[PDB]
RNA sequence: AGUCAUAGGUAGCAGAACGUUCUGGAACAAUUACGCUGAAAACAGUAACAGAAUUGAAGCUGCUAACAUAAGUAACACUAAAUGGAUAACAUGGCCGUAAGCCCAAGGUUUUGCAUAACAAACAGUGAAUACGGUU
């Protein structure tokens, strides 16, 4: 609590003391979801949308954990 | 934008809104979204204005589907009996023997034969010639 309010800790700029993003909410997930699906359904899995869906799926990501319960 | 007044509720009555699907206003997601939070709630984060509704579900011993629990529990006790490193051909022992043997009928309709795994059902098999049963 004094590591949150008293202590001067949050003090530089954005760029430094920024983060990695949190993982992408559940919401964000069934969006991207219903869209991929759309994608293999209308637009076929040799596609380039297809194509680089997977490509973005596969590289690794850097996140943080979530803290709270949201 | 400063003072006051009111705000427990079942049945019931009244008022304001959220969300789902579709349509009109030319087209509001081709190449996505993803700072993770905001809001009093229903919720929001891919328009808005109107309209048409098979428009909102823990709650009907409701229906359908999937998955648990009981639980690796109960069961695998009607019988003759098995043994040799094999559901053995060989050897030993046992059981039925008015049957648990043999020949047919009704019914079934290929359930019938072949490979020391295998790639095998995709392959075979039912012969009227004794005055056999039927058909008359
Ligand atoms: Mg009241
Ligand atoms: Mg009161
Ligand atoms: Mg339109
Ligand atoms: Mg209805
Ligand atoms: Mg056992
Ligand atoms: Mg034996
Ligand atoms: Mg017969």
């Amino acid at each position: 609590q004094l590591r949150e309010h008293v202590e001067p800790v949050g003090l530089e700029g954005y760029r430094a003391n920024k983060q990695p993003p949190l993982p992408p909410r559940k919401y964000f997930q069934e969006q991207s979801r219903r869209w991929r699906a759309k994608v293999l359904t209308e637009r076929g899995v040799f596609s380039a949308d297809a194509c680089r869906e997977h490509a973005e799926a596969i590289r690794p990501k850097s996140y943080r954990r979530r803290t709270g319960i949201r």
